[PDB]
């Protein structure tokens, strides 16, 4: 059909990848993911065309709980009914739900209009007014994120009454269209040539080859005949390595690194040994291999798409039997891993045994005795499966049957366990299933916090179908905002090569899943490449003419007919909850800084003052380390929020949407601390000392009473960023990237560097912030030593929630960022969370960081 022709374009274009160049491949394992997962997700979308009402809301608009409610005080609200020029403005309490106003406003209309209504307060939600965010579900509105947000910055929520009739046209309307074991033999490959080959013809050619699981060596690296250096090397030499060929486990990797010597790294490739149905590979293989930037065992297991520049390594995977050979089937697992001696063990050891699974690298007899005790591992420690895994020999076929017969009957773990198990050092096909089956509990809140890192352990996958991709992509279409992000997060990395085939297919299923949701993506899309060309007209202009003239040209290309089409009425990448209506013109321009950023303001009639919201494009940087500084910052303020500790933090969204591309979002009514501190004249701020400027500001922006508040706001802020920067190893901060709002609230931008990278960032205590903490007091232990409290509260809570943020950086590994590529960046984070510390040795330890940055901070007090 015509219909199927032009979704098939529409998916191209958004996914940024012809699906034709998906069928050119001529891929089984490609063809076979298409297929599986197009009907896997066609049966989502039925499934979802069909939900109640109410159910529907829950798919399109998930509730925006406080971290508090998940799992007393008046209140005005202005409350309308859907396509009603007229609005009714009552008063409520925090406690009640939104039900009792619902009702409260069908009585008012059914008063106003003069007739008993039909209509009961259940056949309707609330919708926050020009937002696609609802209140519905029986919790007060003070556990609302809107209400909540509307209460702390003294705003009076404005909602609409919506029927389920046009909650039911919505989804109408948003339709898609009508044996092994016997090999005993080593395993040995032939290494015949290589192809394309570039290095110094004084130097000799080597490849060295190893197998894997994981980052583990099944055996020793075995290396080729040093060969002169050459466009096309010749082995036809036989590599046998110290394994057999019945040890191989399921998921073991062969990998290549070719290099040179008089060390000069050229080019790796790695292959999974079986196939991705279960077959044991024979027959040739020409491995189009990736440059070194020397083996490489967490590096894809598919060949560089670059065909034609590409160096290539020529292997023979030879025939170890007559016939095809698969990996056995779970129930000839089971059975013999069903067999096995228990161990029975004093009460000496058993102390030491409970000792080395409550503690962390372990000594060769503490792993035989975690092995011998395997199955106590299991009936009394199930959460120290992660140790039991790591003890076990996954070159021995009969110990993989054995752990693997002990998983098959394992309890549902926690979905900390979990995250620790989808890590590249648990890279068993059984143990990932299991990890997600643990998963699965995820609450949709939890999931969106931690998608981020699961979308990076895609990248660690051997195969296409895998428990995981099923797992996300069966996530999003029950979740619109998980779909949302999800898409995002693949999209953003298509014009990296290692992903883009995987990543592409992904999102080809997802869009198969949700034809409107795809067409929404589209309309962000059309506007991401009209801000790419604006920005590049500006860039250009910049180093040309006068801001005021850039600025007016900027404007008249963005008042083109085609500009105001595809830069209005979208739903925001950064935030799907967020429309952007009407693009105001007027109030666009781009920041001074080296990539000239955009900064777009839009408003909304619907939205009143919500409505008024910016986006910040900008290109020519790599966004996904700030992106992850913010949601680990995120992290902090729910884990906080969870102990009752609001430190008004200002987590603001910031998204990678392409190649050194991404939005980030405005923070309106707030200033750089540097330009508040220009002190300018004949302003409300203007100082007769700079040390006055920051509270003279906060003065200005908070009259009479209000000052108190701004001081608090301040101080929390602080509190949390002082925190957050530490445990993260923030540094390079300086005046221009910390900003204040006008409520107070301190926060912090452009996070460019982390983790101490190499040197460990000290605690920062500023005397320009001591100075507002102390109410422009010199002397004011009171409020500095409640400050202190604050920061040791925070750190407190983190430290609890240490091994969550040690699992999800682990899983960021991953992603290959340069600042989080090994073991020494993680290590930063153990230090200064201290979690090889009791609670008061941890705490002693950083009163001595926090004491040590007072002093720092006296040598400006003292000034
Ligand atoms: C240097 O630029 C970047 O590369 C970058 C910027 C931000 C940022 C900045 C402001 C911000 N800078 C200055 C201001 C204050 N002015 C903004 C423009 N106003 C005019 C248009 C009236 C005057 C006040 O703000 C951010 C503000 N919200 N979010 C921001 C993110 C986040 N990450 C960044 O890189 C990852």
């Amino acid at each position: 059909d015509r219909v199927k022709k032009l979704i098939n374009s529409q998916i191209s274009l958004l996914i940024g990848k012809g699906l034709h160049e998906f069928d050119s491949l001529r891929d089984p394992e490609v063809n076979d993911f298409r297929t599986k997962m197009r009907q896997f997700c066609e049966e989502a979308a039925a499934h979802r065309q069909q939900l109640g009402w109410v159910e529907w809301l829950q798919y399109s608009f998930p509730l925006q709980l406080e971290p508090s409610a998940r799992g007393n005080r008046a209140l005005l609200v202005n409350v309308k009914f859907e396509g009603s020029e007229e609005s009714f403005t009552f008063q409520v309490s925090t406690k009640d739900m939104p039900l009792a106003l619902m009702a409260c406003a069908l009585r008012k209309k059914a008063t106003v209009f003069r007739q008993p209504l039909v209509e009961q307060p259940e056949e309707y939600a609330l919708q926050v007014n020009g937002r696609h965010e609802y209140l519905y579900g029986n919790y007060p509105l003070c556990h609302f994120q809107y209400i909540c947000s509307c209460l702390h910055s003294g705003l009076t929520p404005h909602l609409t009454m919506v029927h389920s009739s046009s909650i039911l046209a919505m989804r109408d309307e948003q339709s898609n269209p009508a044996s092994l074991w016997s090999l005993e033999q080593p395993f040995s490959i032939e290494l015949i040539e290589g192809r394309k080959v570039n290095a110094d013809e004084r130097m000799k050619l080597v490849v060295q080859a190893g197998l894997f699981h994981g980052n583990e060596m099944l055996c020793k690296t075995v290396s080729s005949s040093e060969v002169n250096v050459c466009s096309e090397p010749v082995w036809k030499q036989r590599l046998e390595f110290d394994i057999s060929v019945c040890d191989l486990p399921r998921m073991a990797r062969l990998c290549f690194a070719l290099y040179a010597v008089v060390d000069c790294p050229i080019a790796w490739a790695n292959l999974m040994l079986f196939d991705y149905k279960d077959q044991l590979k024979t027959g040739e293989r020409c491995l189009y291999m990736w440059p070194s930037v020397l083996l490489n065992p967490a590096g894809t297991v598919r060949g560089n798409p670059n065909t034609e520049s590409a160096a290539a390594l020529v292997i023979y995977l030879p025939e170890v039997a007559p016939h095809p050979v698969y990996f056995p089937a779970l129930e000839k697992i089971l059975e013999l891993g069903r067999h096995g001696e228990r161990g029975r063990i004093t009460e000496e050891e058993q102390l030491q045994l409970r000792e080395i699974l409550e503690r962390g690298e372990l000594y060769e007899h503490e792993k035989d005795l975690v092995w011998k005790m395997r199955h106590e591992v299991q009936e009394h420690f199930p959460e120290a499966l992660a140790r039991l895994l790591l003890v076990t020999k996954w070159n021995k076929h009969e110990d993989v049957a054995q752990m693997l017969y002990l998983l098959c009957s394992w309890p549902e773990l926690p979905v900390l366990s979990a995250l620790e198990l989808l890590d590249f050092s648990f890279p068993d096909c059984y143990v990932g299933s299991f990890a997600i089956k643990s998963l699965r509990k995820l609450t949709d809140d939890e999931l969106f916090q931690y998608l981020l890192q699961l979308v990076q352990v895609l990248k660690y996958e051997s195969y296409l179908d895998c428990e995981l991709t099923k797992f996300l992509l069966g996530r999003a279409l029950a979740n619109r905002k998980i779909g949302h992000f999800l898409f995002w997060h693949l999209r953003s990395e298509m014009h990296v090569p290692s992903v883009a085939l995987r990543f592409g297919l992904i999102m080809e299923a997802y869009c198969r899943g949700s034809t409107h949701h795809m067409k929404v993506l589209m309309k962000q899309g059309e506007a991401l490449s009209k801000l790419k060309a604006l920005n590049d007209f500006v860039k250009v202009s910049s180093q040309k003419t006068t801001k005021p003239q850039t600025k007016e040209m900027m404007h008249m290309c963005m008042r083109q007919e085609t500009y105001m089409e595809a830069l209005s009425h979208l739903q925001s990448p950064l935030d799907p909850s967020t429309l952007l209506e009407e693009v105001c013109v007027e109030q666009c321009t781009f920041m001074d800084s080296k990539m000239k950023p955009l900064w777009i303001m839009y408003s909304s009639e619907e939205a009143g003052s919500a409505g008024n919201v910016g986006i910040i494009f900008k290109n020519g940087d790599d966004l996904r380390q700030d992106m992850l500084t913010l949601q680990m910052i995120q992290l902090m303020d729910v884990l906080w929020k969870q102990e009752g500790l609001d430190l008004r933090m200002t987590p603001y969204g910031c998204l990678p949407t392409g190649d050194r591309t991404g939005l980030i979002e405005v923070v309106l009514h707030s200033d750089t601390i540097a330009n508040i501190q220009l002190n300018k004249s004949n302003m409300a701020a203007t100082a007769a000392f700079n040390k006055d400027a920051l509270l003279n500001w906060l003065k200005s922006k908070n009259p009479g009473e209000a000052l108190d508040r701004a001081i608090e706001e301040f101080t929390l802020s602080c509190a949390g960023y002082c925190v957050a920067t530490y445990v993260l190893g923030i540094g390079d901060r300086h005046s221009d990237n910390i900003m204040i709002r006008e409520s107070g609230q301190l926060f912090h931008i452009d996070f460019g560097h982390f983790l101490g990278n190499r040197e460990r960032v000290p605690f920062i205590l500023t005397y320009d912030f001591v100075h507002v903490i102390q109410q422009g007091k010199t002397n004011n232990s009171e409020k500095f030593e409640r400050f202190r409290g604050y920061c040791e509260r925070a750190y407190t809570i983190l430290r609890r929630h240490g091994l969550l943020f040690l699992h999800l950086f682990a899983l960021m590994r991953a992603a290959g960022l340069p600042e989080l590529s090994c073991s020494k960046d993680i290590q930063y984070l153990k230090d200064s969370l201290a979690l090889g510390k009791t609670e008061e040795e941890a705490l002693k330890h950083f009163r001595v960081k926090f004491n040590e940055a007072l002093r720092e901070s006296w040598k400006t007090k003292v000034n």
